């Protein structure tokens, strides 16, 4: 899947987020940080996407913080 | 692809859904419904998931079912 055109009106909403912020795959609309240890990976990132200092790490991953 | 088993517990916390919770891709972790306009679908609905009466309407955005 390639992505179709943005508009910053459509974005749902996450709610508040401990871990931080970030923009989707295509970088379109915001979403939460996974925080560590929590799922993460996926087609598109759809089960997460890491925390700055975390990385996904499979067997899809899980986020764990790197040195 | 597909998916692989998974630990409850550990699924992050989706937030308070105005519209519902529903399940994951993987029918594990817990998701809120996305709401109506919002977007909708993309691959595993990564873009969104339309909750019941309301439908992915084209990549979509969620339009209520009469």
């Amino acid at each position: 899947f390639t992505c179709p055109e943005c508009r910053p009106e459509l974005c749902g909403d996450p709610g508040y987020c401990e871990y931080g912020t970030t923009k989707d795959a295509c970088d379109c609309c915001p979403v939460c940080f996974q925080g560590p240890g929590g799922y993460c990976g996926g087609p598109e990132d759809v089960f997460g996407i890491c925390a700055d200092g975390f990385a996904c790490v499979p067997l899809v991953g899980t986020c764990v913080k790197i040195p």
